[PDB]
């Protein structure tokens, strides 16, 4: 119920079986200009560039916490990181008008894959 995204949220995600690869997420977004959702694909370094990208132009206090990571606790992190990450959306977008809205957010959510 902000700009032109009214809602966005970790849809779910998939991949790496064994170590070596990598989780992607699938991110939900709802715009007040369209009646069906898009949804874009971010790595987890994804959402963490795009917080490092935000505390370059901002003051932390004026961003959220940002669930920091990445022979682990198996690929339950992925399973973790699908809930800290939604939280992670929830607080960016009920931010203030100035982080909400700007340029980096807007960005990280255009483009399938970019």
């Amino acid at each position: 119920m902000d700009g032109r995204i009214k809602e966005v949220s970790v849809f779910t995600y998939h991949k790496k079986y064994n170590p070596d690869k990598h989780y992607i997420y699938v991110v939900r977004i709802l715009r007040e200009g369209q009646i069906e959702p898009s949804f874009v694909f971010r790595t987890f370094d994804e959402f963490q560039e795009l917080h490092n990208k935000l505390s370059i132009i901002f003051p932390l206090w004026k961003l959220p916490g940002f669930p920091n990571r990445m022979r682990t606790h198996i690929k339950d992190v992925a399973a973790k990181r699908k809930i800290e990450l939604n939280s992670y959306l929830q607080s960016l977008m009920n931010a203030s008008t100035d982080v909400a809205e700007c340029d980096l957010v807007c960005t990280f959510f255009h483009g399938s894959h970019h």
